[PDB]
């Protein structure tokens, strides 16, 4: 039978994305931990009506992040484990980049980015000059990027670099892990000073300070310096245009030593440009945020990679992580 | 077995959908494709938009459920050709424009202030405008349940409806009772929607109006049937009790009240729509809710009925209560 319903869940997911931010800012799942509280309890605990608590731990049992027992709510597992800011797995501040209204008000007018065929944000969306978007991205975005950035480095240590650049460097956990798993390497960061801030007091709290430099400003207008046997770009060439994307690649190159790499760690969907569903879905927040950002396939990047004069692009799915990584070569 | 964040990320994202299905409603595109198949360059020329901004949307609306990706385009699945190409009878995608007012969307950016407050930190002010609204964008819907109540209740009767809206459960009375008088309660402005469909149904000489809000108009006397859709839940227990004292003078000795709204089981967390509701009620009212049977049944009680019996309704979405005098 035919039905709406798709609809109309469709239409009101806002209030799915309302309901958690509300319970992420209350707290209401570390009051919970992994016990089991009624909703009278939660109120006090975290200092609410006892309606209202009510109201929203129903709301969350429906969709899934608490179940609701006779003397009261319980977590998931999963809540338990990436909620709960008792867990060392706790996830829960990265609303203060993802429901940013920086970030979140790029999908405010979706019409008018569709019409014009890029963000409807003033300026250049969030690609502006030192946006301080990235300074919370930098910050609360961090902890699910430690286990890719150890994956990108026990994949580079079968490689060994003395010289590395990490363009966009963003929490700076990429160029660090490299630093970590290499006592020889030398890490260049390349970002906006305020994100550099974030970068740098990582390195220092990883033990890698000292061989973490700083660069300073755009990534297309500073001097990288050269001789470097690894770049790395995570989560940057997303943003740009083609030409742009080539523009970037070709500075890289100039900077690569003779056997010199590039790891690109990316939303990469697959041809289809609808799997895997979160890579691909990603083309729609490049959309709603920036002029001409793009979730590039595989088969555009190698296409980048060639134009720009690198010899050969191979793509690494990374099963265990959620993101792809390519691997260029000079 | 092993856990994830997903839910977490796809639910704190998920306002991104709500974003793509008002632009593609906005923007008419699965108008454009109806039941054939439609590149996004196609769809960009007859939706006058960039090609790349409706490839990317549509590609989006792939992955969420609405359409299919084949060789030569986008094709609608069979629920979008029924309820979002405009060409269909079943059109109901212009419901976005209450669904998506930011009089109701208001109330859930400031959802914490509401949760701590426990009622709507910001619709009940008199003759709110989003009620206008309510009355054209919603009547779809509610066309199937009003011809169901009619159904369900019919055997000359004298009707009120209060918070008549769009009008459509009245009319629906009078559509399959031809002696029946029906008297629409609502503000002015929302009566000539109701007016318009009852016009539109041809039992206009049987439709009546009273103008004002339902606690302080005057209804008369002498009523068979009383309903209330939809509007229970927008008041707290001691505002409902003394809208249904009311309502009980205002019948005739075997007079019946059917209310119409969304009665989640005692879990208060199944059926899942109707449960869901309650949250929406803490966004936007100071004191409304999703009640459930045991709350309306304690209400008409306490307001002096003899009895309230439930009527499911599984072919809708919504439930039904009858009160008995
Ligand atoms: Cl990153
Ligand atoms: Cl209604």
């Amino acid at each position: 039978t035919p039905s709406p319903a798709l609809f109309f869940n469709t239409v009101n997911a806002y209030q799915r994305s309302a309901a958690i931010k509300a319970a992420v800012e209350l707290n209401v799942f570390t009051a919970i931990s992994q016990g089991i509280e009624s909703s009278q309890s939660l109120a006090q605990k975290c200092q609410t009506s006892e309606r209202g608590m009510r109201m929203l731990c129903d709301y969350l049992v429906i969709i899934g992040f608490m179940t609701k027992q006779a003397e009261g709510y319980r977590l998931t597992s999963d809540s338990a484990m990436f909620l709960d800011r008792q867990s060392k797995f706790y996830v829960g501040d990265a609303i203060e980049f993802l429901l940013s209204p920086m970030i979140t008000n790029g999908f405010n007018d979706l019409t008018a980015a569709v019409l014009k065929g890029g963000t409807a944000i003033s300026s250049e969306g969030t690609l502006s000059p030192e946006h301080p978007v990235w300074v919370q991205f930098a910050k609360a975005m961090s902890p699910m990027m430690a286990n890719p950035a150890q994956l990108i480095a026990q994949l580079v240590n079968e490689i060994e670099p003395l010289k590395v650049l990490d363009i966009s460097a963003s929490h700076g956990l990429f160029g660090i892990a490299v630093a970590q798993h290499n006592p020889n390497a030398e890490i260049f960061g390349v970002d906006w000073a305020s994100v550099l801030e974030v970068a740098k007091e990582n390195a220092r709290i990883q033990g890698v300070a000292s061989r973490y430099h700083t660069i300073a400003g755009s990534a297309f207008e500073v001097d990288y310096g050269n001789d470097y046997d690894l770049v790395l770009l995570p989560n940057f060439l997303h943003h740009f245009d083609v030409a742009t994307c080539e523009q970037l690649l070709r500075k890289i190159k100039t900077a690569l030593a003779v056997e010199g790499k590039v790891i690109v760690f990316d939303f990469i969907p697959n041809s289809d440009r609808i799997t895997p569903p979160d890579a691909a879905a990603f083309s729609l927040v490049m959309l709603a945020t920036t002029p001409n950002g793009d979730a590039y396939t595989f088969a555009e990047y190698e296409s980048m990679f060639s134009n720009a004069g690198f010899s050969h692009s191979q793509l690494h799915s990374l099963p265990t992580t959620q993101q792809q990584v390519i691997v260029a070569y000079k």
